[PDB]
């Protein structure tokens, strides 16, 4: 950790040049921009009490949670937080081959599943609940190991007034106030399924709209998750696909009980490979 000067992190970002290439992503809580410090290339996030909540949220979970498939929080200081750069950006923005960027192999996907598990399970072993699961906050290190991010919003593992989270992503109990570990497993559920089809989780455009209703049709005889698989690779096996196609589905279970816990989920998803 450290105490960045609001004009220090000011300096390294080009006046908070809300422009990309200094900018690199935006969620609602705040913007992303690009900085360099102590010759180490840097993320920071700036972001009623609600926000400044979500801020020491963030210093709280962040100060008694470093794991591999966690992202690094720097320091603090307009509230700002500073992360370790993860020079791979996000998985929905290699999914979506964004910039250019080349389509993930089987292979990577299958490991960057497993990581992004990892870091669930070190979340919920530690009595944490994300509430914000989605290919978004799975941010890529300069090994495309698979880093959780936006520990904002997470709570203590009851009911809530302020619903929060991404609907395309929200289990249905999460949708009604409800905060439970086994949300995190349905929204990861939504995370496998973009990576198995390389679809956003909503798609304005298409029929159907969400991913989660495509996976519905599946379990109906009504559609094939071969017909869905992301064509954009060439390692893909049957076995491996519908092996974590089986996990999804199990995660996507509408009721929460009749879903895994995250130690299935790692489990499974290694005996897959
Ligand atoms: O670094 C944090 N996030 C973020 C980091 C980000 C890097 N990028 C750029 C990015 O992925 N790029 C990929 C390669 N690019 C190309 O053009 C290319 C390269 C080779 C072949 C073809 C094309 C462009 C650059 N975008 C990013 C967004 C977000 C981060 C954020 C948080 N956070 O709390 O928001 C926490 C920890 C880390």
């Amino acid at each position: 950790f450290h105490s960045f000067s609001f004009y220090e992190l000011k300096n390294v970002t080009n006046n908070f040049d809300e422009r990309p290439i200094n900018k690199m992503g935006e969620g609602g809580f705040g913007v992303v921009y690009k900085g360099y410090v102590n010759n180490t290339t840097v993320a920071v996030k700036k972001l009623t009490e609600e926000l400044k909540q979500q801020f020491d949220q963030e210093i709280k979970v962040m100060a008694k949670c470093q794991h591999e498939n966690l992202v690094e929080l720097l320091g603090f200081s307009d509230l700002c937080l500073v992360y370790v750069y993860m020079p791979n950006g996000s998985l929905l923005d290699r999914l979506s081959c964004l910039d250019g960027t080349p389509p993930l192999s089987w292979h990577m996907r299958c490991k960057i599943a497993q990581g992004a598990a990892n870091g669930i399970n070190f979340l919920h072993e530690n009595h944490h609940i994300h509430r914000d699961i989605k290919s978004a906050n799975i941010l890529l290190d300069e090994a495309f190991t698979a880093k959780i991010s936006d520990f904002g919003l997470a709570r203590a593992s009851v009911m809530t007034s302020r619903i929060v989270g991404t609907t395309a992503y929200m289990a249905p109990e999460a949708l009604r106030g409800e905060i439970t570990p086994k949300s995190d497993i349905y929204s990861f559920g939504v995370v496998l399924l973009e990576i198995i089809t390389g679809l956003p989780a909503v798609d304005e455009h298409r029929e159907p709209q969400l991913l989660l209703d495509i996976a519905a049709a599946i379990e109906d005889e009504e559609k094939t998750i071969e017909d869905y698989i992301d064509k954009k690779m060439n390692d893909a096996d049957s076995t491996s696909v519908e092996a974590m196609y089986s996990v999804a589905s199990q995660c996507l279970h509408e009721k929460k009980n009749k879903r895994p816990d995250i130690k299935k989920v790692q489990q499974l998803l290694q005996e897959m490979t």
